[PDB]
């Protein structure tokens, strides 16, 4: 172990950097966080 362990730490410390530096790792979550609502109904629950 060692390198893969440091890489894991980097993968956990760069989580925010990756989401902000990688253009694909951000808007896609949007389609899953809001796209589902858009298809389910943006009227929330009432």
């Amino acid at each position: 172990f060692g390198f893969k362990d440091i890489i894991r730490a980097i993968r956990r410390i760069a989580v925010p950097v990756v989401s902000t530096l990688f253009p694909p790792a951000a808007p896609l979550a949007h389609a899953i966080g809001e796209g589902v609502d858009y298809l389910l109904g943006d009227e929330a629950q009432a």
